[PDB]
RNA sequence: GGGAAAUUAGGUGCGCUUGGCGUUUUAGUACUCUGGAAACAGAAUCUACUAAAACAAGGCAAAAUGCCGUGUUUAUCUCGUCAACUUGUUGGCGAGAU
DNA sequence: ATTTGAATAGGCAAGCC
DNA sequence: ATACGGGAAGGCTTGCCTATTCAAAT
DNA sequence: AAGCGCACCTAATTTCCCGTAT
């Protein structure tokens, strides 16, 4: 309005804090704070890996029909065939020898198009597959799992054997033969991507990486140089030379002639320059020599032209070798394109005095990636500058070179890490609302957290550096020497080896470099602590193990899978191995050590309290990122606005000066008064008054503004399958199931056999199986688990009764669980069920209040309830109707309010945040407090109740009223439309 | 003190391509019960194996290496104006109130 | 004096490598 | 013509069911 | 788990550029 002003901002991972203070007397104006969720990875990632999983289904499911349209063309499948009764292990085994029936010839093409292998990189080009897994059914009883993973060159051998002999006797040709083939062994690559219509695909692969690919920092509509092409290269070469420094007679810079003769007599015909082969062209001693980029070991260092020598050593033809623009288009089109065979049509169209030979060379050299920093335009425009004149490049481009408010948009383009990017637009957008209301300010001040490094620490990194490269060189030596693939994978896995001494940590068993080398998809890399629990994908959270040993770990931590039944090895064994493993001098980091010998029970939402880990204080490039926005914004305006940072640690400094306690468990005010302090930092250091400090301490006018979640199409419910049944009562049940029944520290059966016995199924179905369960119950009585010691003492698992002793292993059992209410019914896709297939867990959208006859009652919206249609989405209306059926809702009852997660709901006169509705049947629903988590609450007051709290909205519920805040926490009572949404565009 | 480039060491993100499982149903075989000299028939749906099918509810498409569906942004209401399709409602923009 | 209904408290489980 | 205040000392997830305790009605 | 593209960030080393305040 008036009143002149600072603009303290403590911005945080989950929260923008604010602060008012006038600019005279710095006495608060204002002050509150703007709450959000934290921008997990993990979400997107969710909805990334499920639309990869979705697309391999509908593949599967779409290859299968593929064949079988083919095999309806040559007249070997009808409509009215039997294919039910046919073991195709026994089928592929037969009909590489003797003739199948048309029905059994189809029941083999049709299996092996539904489970046909892996093709990897590593590959370039006795017994078939079907006669090894035909020998595991009989000899091991089984074939599916961990072991049944086989290449698809494997199966292609198979299968045109198969055909080789059906041939004969099925009237097929080479048609069939090379249709059939093609279906089971092609997919597509990583730079083809999906079918036309995808809104994530591309239509050719030069659309696909020129999307990619960065732009010109001085020439912003023109795609970046690739990293290796000649002139990119030429250009760092030259960089080089201008920068270097000679004590010498005439002048101390190079001269044209001589960086002319030092380019083509060392850098054009030694793949390396050494600084001995520079001096000798100069004719000069080598340390006259200084000013020039070095090693992190100490060896100077200087640019290597990659495409002059790779094309020189195939061809050292002067019409190919010295053609600049060539040599840029060859780099071009090797670094563009992928496959050789691509890369050989599109070195044919470019119309050179290459040969055919020369091209199939060509075609197959590698490591061509990456982009330079610069255009080809803004490269070839300077080349000439650097060529005569020792000019830096800023000062030859230097030579020869509407809005009212923030826009969120300017963010978009420099942050790129998706939590910070959530925290900076909503602090622009707090920025937005307090200039709107207050005015400009005179200075916004912002928190900084600087982490400025000590010359000991540089010294220890700069070792660990050199130690580190010294490692990586023998590693590339191994892979250079061995003539293995050079590869971004073999690097990790011969780091893991040598650190672990060539061992598999869970099974101790041996991993032998060469058959490492030869045969890598026996070893896979392992996150100790589950990639789907913690947001750890660090070389200290990976260890290389045998594929198998990764299969039967599973998603549990080495604790929980060693002292499982299904270890080779027990986990005292394990953590003695680690321990001394750890005593070595540079062998097993301490956060390793830690991750490996994790005991606490950590599943995805106990160790959400637990590993704060590496916390966002990679924020230095951001604090940076952020100020020269605002600056940005500010000077283009002519608007006078003086942006700043403070140091995170200075804060905490002032408060244990002006003793005023970081408080924890008190709430959401803490932010906002770390914001006021900020804003009088000044002001405060210079009086080392009372007063100003009083006034920041006992002000109590904070303002809370949660953000409201409306989005539809969010998870509409649980994964999971649950079948069911009716017990004796008649009530309709979820059947669950005991797992890892043979466990040192399980008592789950136990439990629930001295309990309730009748829960079982085996109680009504398999009695003499139940009897014989209940004699080892008893005889082993004392322990956790009688199972493990029937295990331990006798060597054998449990069997279900039979006359001879040939029943099967027991190793689920299945027993009544909890009464079906709140469910959804996937039945029909099970056609003749006999019981209902459910899923659980109905995740709300919202619920809609109304007034009936003096009586508050409510619908639940469930996500499922909202239906997408063109572009909008809309609420069902039968379902809808229904529901209020359900609630008695009259057609005469007034609609109050709809209420959104996080929306503000005043009920019985008591502000509260929704979460959710409890339970739907019980009119129940579960809000949170606004200023402190109710958690803490209860906390600070030292009580041990549940920490949720529940309202039930009924005939005694008196008032119910919906709020609402503006971004800066300003609370208004808010009107309602007559109707409910139905709509909603977005 | 800010910013830039090169090399090295180490991370993070977005997008894509595959594998093997896991959950659930139905069928077959084994297991248990009954009848039977035996082949086998009926019951039971427990415990195990193999096959086929489904896997966020669903929505397009139409023989195709087919495509989409769990992220991002997102106080509320009224009035003017433009747009959309559902034709009386909701999006964008501007103003006002809570 | 005993039984039934509503409110509050205890608690399990959630797709993966 | 040259240095830019510094050494100092923070998480909650929720949908929903079952079991236990107290007050009102038969 | 296998494996590919591009972008961005931190640290270390060498060189270059620029503005404001003491
Ligand atoms: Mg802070
Ligand atoms: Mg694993
Ligand atoms: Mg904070």
């Amino acid at each position: 309005m008036k009143r002149n002003y600072i603009l303290g901002l403590d911005i945080g991972i989950t929260s923008v804090g604010y602060g008012i203070i006038d600019y005279e007397t710095r006495d608060v104006i204002d002050a509150g704070v703007r709450l959000f969720k934290e921008a997990n990875v993990e979400n997107n990632e969710g909805r990334r890996s499920k639309r990869g999983a979705r697309r391999l289904k509908r593949r599967r499911r779409h290859r299968i029909q593929r064949v079988k349209k083919l095999l309806f063309d040559y007249n070997l499948l009808t409509d009215h065939s039997e294919l039910s009764g046919i073991n195709p292990y026994e089928a592929r085994v037969k009909g590489l020898s003797q003739k199948l029936s048309e029905e059994e010839f189809s029941a083999a093409l049709l299996h092996l198009a539904k489970r046909r292998g892996v093709h990897n990189v590593n590959e370039v080009e006795e017994k078939y597959v079907a006669e090894l897994q035909l020998e595991r059914l009989k000899k091991d009883g089984e074939v599916r799992g961990s072991i049944n993973r086989f290449k698809t060159s494997d199966y292609v051998k198979e299968a045109k054997q198969l055909l080789k002999v059906q041939k004969a006797y099925h009237q097929l040709d080479q048609s069939f033969i090379d249709t059939y083939i093609d279906l089971l062994e092609t997919r597509r690559t990583y730079y083809e991507g999906p079918g036309e219509g995808s809104p994530f695909g591309w239509k050719d692969i030069k659309e696909w990486y020129e999307m990619l690919m960065g732009h010109c920092t001085y020439f912003p509509e023109e795609l970046r140089s690739v990293k290796y092409a000649y002139n990119a290269d030429l250009y760092n070469a030259l960089n080089d030379l201008n920068n270097l420094v000679i004590t010498r007679d005439e002048n101390e810079k190079l001269e044209y002639y001589e960086k002319f003769q030092i380019i083509e007599n060392v850098f054009k015909q030694k793949k390396k320059p050494t600084l001995k082969q520079i001096a000798k062209e100069i004719l000069v001693n080598e340390e006259d020599i200084k000013g020039y980029r070095v090693t992190s070991t100490g060896k100077p260092e200087f640019t290597n032209l990659k495409v002059y020598h790779d094309i020189k050593d195939i061809t050292a033809r002067k019409e190919i070798i010295e053609n600049a623009e060539l040599l840029d288009q060859i780099a071009k089109i090797l670094t563009i394109y992928q496959s050789s065979e691509d890369i050989q049509e599109e070195l044919t169209n470019l119309n050179s005095e290459l040969t055919q030979e020369e091209i199939e060379q060509i075609s197959n050299l590698k490591g061509y990636t990456g982009t330079h920093n610069l255009s080809l335009k803004a490269i070839n425009l300077i080349l000439d500058e650097l060529w005569h004149t020792n000019d830096a490049q800023i000062a030859i481009f230097n030579a020869l070179k509407q809005q009212k408010e923030i826009p969120t948009t300017l963010v978009d383009d420099f942050i790129l890490s998706p939590v910070v990017k959530r925290s900076f637009i909503q602090s622009i957008k707090v920025i937005n609302a307090i200039i709107k209301k207050y005015g400009l300010p005179n200075d916004i001040i912002i928190e900084l957290a600087r982490e400025k490094n000590s010359k000991d620490a540089q010294k220890m990194i700069n070792e660990m550096q050199k130690r580190n490269r010294q490692t990586n060189e023998r590693i590339e030596e191994i892979i250079r020497t061995t003539g293995k693939e050079n590869a971004k994978y073999l690097i990790e896995k011969i780091k893991l080896h040598d650190m672990q001494e060539g061992k598999c940590l869970y099974s101790l068993e041996a991993i032998p470099l060469e058959d490492l080398l030869n045969n890598p998809f026996n070893y896979e890399v392992d996150h100790i602590i589950p990639r789907s629990v913690s947001f750890d994908n660090s070389f200290n959270n990976k260890v290389l193990v045998k594929q198998e040993e990764n299969s039967k770990k599973g998603n549990r931590t080495p604790f929980q899978y060693l002292s499982s039944s299904d270890s080779k090895i027990s986990y005292e064994t394990f953590k003695k191995h680690i321990l001394n493993l750890a005593k070595g001098k540079g062998r097993i980091s301490k956060t390793k050590k830690e991750y490996l010998l994790e005991e606490r029970d950590i599943n995805r939402f106990s160790v959400q309290k637990d590993f704060i880990n590496r916390n966002l204080v990679d924020t230095r490039y951001a604090t940076r990122g952020l100020m020269n926005l605002l600056r940005s914004y500010f000077r283009v305006n002519n608007l006078d606005v003086k942006v700043k940072s403070i140091n995170g640690g200075f804060t905490s400094f002032l408060r244990r000066k002006w003793k005023f306690k970081k408080e924890r468990n008190k709430g959401y005010k803490h932010h906002a008064e770390d914001a006021l302090i900020i804003a009088n930092a000044d002001f405060i250091f210079k009086e080392w008054t009372p007063h100003q400090i009083k006034h920041i301490k006992d002000f109590k006018d904070y303002k809370y503004s949660h953000r409201v979640d409306k989005k539809p199409n969010r998870k509409l419910i649980n994964d999971t399958l649950y079948s069911t049944r009716k017990d004796d009562k008649g009530n309709t049940r979820i059947v669950n199931n005991l797992n890892g029944l043979y466990d040192k520290d399980n008592d789950k059966l136990k439990k629930l056999i001295n309990k309730s016995p009748e829960k079982l199924l085996m109680y009504h179905h398999d009695p003499q199986t139940y009897q014989k369960l209940k004699l080892i119950m008893e005889q082993y009585g004392d322990e956790k688990n009688p199972l493990y010691k029937y295990y331990e003492e006798t060597g054998n698992y449990l069997t279900k009764y039979s006359k001879k002793d040939n029943g099967p292993v027991i190793k689920k059992i299945k027993y009544y669980g909890n009464k079906l209410n709140a469910h959804l019914d996937i039945t029909d896709d099970y056609p003749n069920s006999r019981n209902k297939v459910v899923k659980l867990s109905l995740k709300p959208y919202r619920f809609d209040v109304y007034l009936d006859n003096g009586v508050y009652k409510f619908v639940k919206v469930n996500n499922l309830d909202v239906i997408k249609k063109e572009n909008y989405y809309e609420v069902n209306s039968k379902c809808y109707e229904e529901a209020k059926k359900l609630k008695k809702i009259s057609n005469q009852a007034e609609f109050i309010a709809s209420f959104y997660r996080n929306d503000l709901i005043k009920i019985n006169g008591e502000l509260y945040r929704v979460i959710g509705v409890a339970s739907d049947l019980l009119n129940a629903i579960e809000v949170n407090m606004i200023d402190i988590t109710y958690r803490e609450y209860l906390e600070n007051m030292n009580d041990k109740r549940p920490p949720r709290i529940f309202k039930t909205i009924s005939s005694k519920t008196q008032s119910i009223k919906k709020y609402s805040t503006d971004i800066l926490g300003n609370l208004y009572e808010v009107k309602s439309k007559k109707h409910p949404q139905i709509i909603k565009k977005g």
